[PDB]
């Protein structure tokens, strides 16, 4: 399954798309994650350690992330960690001086027995993530800004 937030911030997109690429910078403003730990830099990918927490218990993943200054949008893939499957986009689209930014993620998550049952909570959940993401994307903007 798939899911997509989409956020309004009031800076140009390259602004956007570079406070977004400092990961650990984002990190503090970003309330549902508890560690984010950037492992590997590399030409334009990075490698690093999410951490976050979803109803009292922690969700772990290893993610790479693609960075396309040119364009400003980045493409990111877990190949280890709790999900099956945990990618998506961050684009950063000119809207005004500012920025429309959108976040599309697709994940899989196989949980025990319970898995088609709590699909849709499971569904709102990574929606909320993802709406968080880029609201303290919004505050890191601001915070830099002064």
């Amino acid at each position: 399954p798939e899911v997509r937030a989409e956020r309004y911030i009031p800076a140009p997109p390259e602004r956007v798309y570079r406070l977004a690429k400092d990961l650990e910078g984002l990190k503090p403003y970003l309330k549902e994650v508890e560690s984010l730990e950037v492992v590997a830099r590399e030409g334009a990918r990075t490698r690093s350690r999410w951490v976050a927490v979803a109803m009292g218990k922690k969700v772990r993943w290893l993610e790479e992330e693609e960075w396309d200054d040119e364009n400003l949008r980045n493409r990111f893939f877990s190949p280890e960690g709790d999900f099956d499957r945990y990618e998506g986009t961050w684009v950063f689209l000119p809207e005004g001086e500012g920025t429309r930014v959108v976040l599309t993620l697709t994940y899989e998550l196989t949980i025990p027995i319970f898995g088609g049952l709590l699909r849709k909570l499971v569904q709102k959940l990574m929606q909320e993530n993802v709406e968080s993401l880029l609201k303290g994307l919004e505050e890191r903007v601001l915070a830099a800004s002064s």
